[PDB]
This record gives structure tokens, C-alpha cells and sequence, in this order.
């Protein structure tokens, strides 16, 4: 035999501390992020969905930190039924982290790269497809673990030793591997594009997404690299000592509770590193329990053209594009400003192909894209004298989610005067 008795009840109390240390921030950031998304606003474009499902998962895994930790202080407290369901939640919820983290890139891939992008409607569909997916793939982690004996775990007491290898095969490169090859394959491809563009955001971009791998390396690798050498124990490549299992029974412990970090450091490696977001949040921490908040060019412009003078029923149609080469747009909008009024949104576009409307003039105004030229058109039919107002055109970024891209600004001009 080999005994471990002393090692779970040394390491019990620092596993508990920041197993609420992960309770608390992950929940809170967790729950901020869906709320900030879904408050006073919709969804705008694909990443929402995704950023919202990737929270999702996190509160699924969140939530049962609380059930973990009533497990340490009482080891019998849990029985069979829950535990293999509470294992359930575990896994599903950390494989649909993972599948919606590698989709954030590839659909940041397919769209600034190949310039091909996603509508909200498409992006729920697949959302549905991807925890489907991540419960398909979780079946053999839990059907296992569904043991109410001392420890509720493997037990691979029965199962012959080769099936939790073939299981941490599987864990290792559908959890790691894959996941690590594919956004660091996506965000090398999309850095070494925004690196060379013109956007004014070119320097961060690459460094949000530095960010992205490293986070995601410094957090899973030290837990797959002790997989890895349980694993060579168990192909007996390796001699194991009763007291080097022990050794690999608390670096599994500590280095599975870093792990656990990596839910609470999702949101400020997505949406709170955006400046829309930060501003959004900011206004719904005002209401509450927060005080009310109160280069500029040679790079890329905004030309507009189409403005002019027209009796009060004409037709107009405004015309805007990107005077650089910039791949990270994802949408472009309209605005106004009356004299003595303020900015308002007239019309807005996503590259995906949702739209966007003012209660004024929807059923009059129709505004059109185009993803290749970065160019968004605005068809003005049965214009009003109300319609007078500067219009400017107004571009928004991915990954950054900036929309400091403002035009010249054109006049529209409809109550005039006119002769019989």
C-alpha cells in the first residue's frame, strides 16, 4: 500500500482559501460581464455571443467551488448522486470554456484574415452546437468518477489501467493541445496583419492577444506537464515510490487549484480589456454604486461624401469608406448632431450583417455595407425637414472595441428656401 493522509489534510486549507479567493472574483467578473452585454443593451456583433457563452461557462464552473468546498470540510458530505452530477458540471462547464475560447479566435480569424463574417443569428446557432460538443466529449470524464467511496474521484479500482491513460490522452490534447495550437496558430496570423496595418490600435491589439496565449500557458501547461508524468507512471516508463506518488499527489493538487484561476482571468482577457466595455460598465456602476464620468489623424480616415441641399421628400445617399489599410473593423454606423441638439445614432451596420435603426427614421433610411472595402452607404428616402443636421460617419474595431474613427462630417440641409 501507500498512505496520503497527511499530505490532503496539509494542503487542504490552502486549497480552501483560494478556492473562495476563485469563488469570489470569478463569480463577480463572471456575472459582469453578462450583465454588462445584456443591460440597457443587446447583442452587438458575433463576439458578444461568444463572450457571453464563455461566461456561462464560467459561472456553471464557479458554482460549484461552494460544493467543493463543503466536500474538504466534510469528506462524507457528498454522496453518490451528487457527486458524479456535480462532476457533470465540472467538466461541462470546463470544456465549453475551452470550446468557446478556441471559437473567440476563429471567428476572429475567419474575419479579419479571410474577411468573412458572422451574423448574431449564425453565431447562437454554433453557440448551441459548441455545448452539445462539450458534452459529448465530457461522458467519459465523469461516468468514471461516479463513486460516493472515501474520495469521490476515478476509483479506477475496476477498468483496466490503460483506460484513465487513454483518458488523460484525450485530456491532454483535447483540453491543451488543441486549444493552445489553434489560438496561438490564429492570433500569430491575426498579429503579424494588425502589426503592418494602419490601424491606430495596432499596438495593443498585439498585446491583448500576447496576453491571451501567455495567461493560457503560465495557467494549464503546469497542470498537463503533471498529467504528463502521471501518465508515464502509469506506462511504467518511469519508477514511482510510495513517497514520489505523494510528491505527484500535492503537485497535482496546488498546480490543478492555478488552473482553476484561469475562469477569473477570462473576463479581463476578453471583454474588460475592450474600452467600449470598460465605458459600458462604467455606466452601469454609475447608476448604482459609482461616480458619473465627467493619435487624432495620419492614419486611417473616414471619407465622406453626399451631403447637399434637397426640397423636403428628395432622396439622398451618403457614402463613407476607409482611407488606409485596416483589417480589425467590424462595423460602422451613422450619426447627427442638430444645431442645439446632441450626437445621435441615425444608423448603424454591423460587417456581419445586423442593423441598426433610430426610432425617426426607420422605414425611411436604409443603410448598406461593404466588408472588401470597408465602406458603409446610407440611402436617405422621404427626407424631413427634422432631418437637418451634420451627419458623420463613425467605425468600429474588434478585439480593442474602439470607435475613435470619425469623419470630416457632411451637411444636410432640407428646410430651405424655395421659390413656386
Amino acid at each position: 500500500p501507500c498512505v496520503f493522509t497527511d499530505v490532503l489534510n496539509q494542503s487542504k486549507p490552502v486549497t480552501l482559501f483560494l478556492y473562495g479567493v476563485v469563488f469570489l472574483f470569478g463569480s463577480i467578473g463572471n456575472f459582469l460581464v453578462i450583465f454588462t452585454i445584456t443591460w440597457r443593451r443587446r447583442i452587438q456583433c458575433s463576439g458578444d455571443v461568444y463572450f457571453i457563452n464563455l461566461a456561462a461557462a464560467d459561472l456553471l464552473f464557479v458554482c460549484t467551488l461552494p460544493l467543493w468546498m463543503q466536500y474538504l470540510l466534510d469528506h462524507n458530505s457528498l454522496a453518490s448522486v451528487p457527486c458524479t452530477l456535480l462532476t457533470a458540471c465540472f467538466y461541462v462547464a470546463m470544456f465549453a470554456s475551452l470550446c468557446f475560447i478556441t471559437e473567440i479566435a476563429l471567428d476572429r480569424y475567419y474575419a479579419i484574415v479571410y474577411m468573412r463574417y458572422r451574423p448574431v443569428k449564425q453565431a447562437c446557432l454554433f453557440s448551441i452546437f459548441w455545448w452539445i460538443f462539450a458534452v459529448i466529449i465530457a461522458i467519459p470524464h465523469f461516468m468514471v468518477v461516479t463513486k460516493k467511496d472515501n474520495q469521490c474521484m476515478t476509483d479506477y479500482d475496476y477498468l483496466e489501467v490503460s483506460y484513465p491513460i487513454i483518458l488523460n490522452v484525450e485530456l491532454m490534447l483535447g483540453a491543451f493541445v488543441i486549444p493552445l495550437s489553434v489560438i496561438s496558430y490564429c492570433y500569430y496570423r491575426i498579429s503579424r496583419i494588425v502589426a503592418v496595418s494602419q490601424s491606430r490600435h495596432k499596438g495593443r491589439i498585439v498585446r491583448v492577444l500576447i496576453a491571451v496565449v501567455l495567461v493560457f500557458i503560465i495557467f494549464w501547461l503546469p497542470y498537463h506537464l503533471t498529467l504528463f508524468v502521471d501518465t508515464l507512471k502509469l506506462l511504467k516508463w518511469i519508477s514511482s515510490s510510495c513517497e514520489f506518488e505523494r510528491s505527484l499527489k500535492r503537485a497535482l493538487i496546488l498546480t490543478e487549484s492555478l488552473a482553476f484561476c484561469h475562469c477569473c482571468l477570462n473576463p479581463l482577457l476578453y471583454v474588460f480589456v475592450g474600452t467600449k466595455f470598460r465605458q459600458e460598465l462604467h455606466c452601469l456602476l454609475a447608476e448604482f454604486r459609482l461616480v458619473p464620468r465627467g493619435p487624432r489623424g495620419s492614419q486611417v480616415q473616414l471619407v465622406e461624401s453626399g451631403g447637399g441641399l434637397v426640397r423636403p421628400g428628395g432622396s439622398l445617399r451618403l457614402s463613407c469608406a476607409a482611407s488606409g489599410s485596416i483589417f480589425t473593423i467590424y462595423a460602422m454606423g451613422w450619426y447627427r448632431q442638430a444645431p442645439g441638439k446632441q450626437r445621435e445614432l441615425v444608423a448603424r451596420i454591423t460587417f456581419g450583417g445586423d442593423t441598426n435603426y433610430a426610432d425617426s427614421v426607420k422605414g425611411r433610411f436604409t443603410i448598406s455595407r461593404d466588408n472588401a472595402k470597408n465602406a458603409v452607404y446610407l440611402q436617405m428616402n422621404s427626407l424631413k425637414p427634422e432631418d437637418t443636421a451634420v451627419y458623420y460617419c463613425n467605425a468600429e474595431e474588434t478585439i480593442v472595441e474602439e470607435a475613435d474613427y470619425w469623419g470630416q462630417g457632411t451637411q444636410v440641409t432640407v428646410s430651405s428656401r424655395l421659390e413656386v
